[PDB]
């Protein structure tokens, strides 16, 4: 889970261009070309409808 603390760069997600195995998403950040892992169950509270865009794919 360390893995995954793509949020604590202080950066603004964008948007969600992957997944894997607890579940987590790699998740892009607004206007860079840089990706981290977050995990799922914190974007869904930080970020819901990023997550549901997601999803609708
Ligand atoms: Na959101």
């Amino acid at each position: 889970n360390d893995i995954a603390r793509g949020f604590e760069r202080g950066l603004e997600p964008e948007k969600i261009i992957g997944a894997t195995d607890d579940l987590m998403f790699l998740m892009k950040w607004k206007d860079t070309d840089e990706a981290d892992l977050v995990l799922a169950k914190e974007a869904n509270v930080k970020c819901p409808q990023i997550v549901i865009a997601f999803y609708e794919e």
